């Protein structure tokens, strides 16, 4: 309930100022945000100021998308961490891919609560 879904979204997908956005960055942040037991297969972090991310839920920075999602009007710096290897348990090895594009989220009570990872899946 509450706004715990929104804070979980930030915990799993928001990192204001990255610094190195390399493989090691991924391994560190994934452990730091508690996504390493089990290792998340793929996870994307959005960078920048929180206000623009929140605005995706309003017409100021978002457009309806598919059934119940929103796609941002503006582009965001993002870093996708893809697990390399076969084990779901630590040590988790991650490969990082820095990117710059709009993102798709689900909003609830005007706050982003879910990030659609599919668009960051490069098969």
């Amino acid at each position: 309930q509450d706004n715990s879904r929104y804070t979980h979204f930030l915990t799993q997908h928001y990192d204001a100022k990255p610094q190195g956005r390399d493989d090691r960055y991924c391994e560190s942040i994934m452990r730091r945000r508690g996504l390493t037991s089990p290792c998340k297969d793929i996870n994307t972090f959005i960078h920048g100021n929180k206000r623009s991310i929140k605005a995706i839920c309003e017409n100021k920075n978002g457009n309806p998308h598919r059934e119940n999602l929103r796609i941002s009007k503006s582009s965001f710096q993002v870093t996708t961490c893809k697990l390399h290897g076969g084990s779901p348990w630590p040590p988790c090895q991650y490969r990082a891919t820095a990117g710059f594009r709009n993102v798709v989220v689900a909003c609830e009570n005007g706050l982003p609560v879910h990030l659609d990872q599919s668009i960051f899946r490069r098969p």
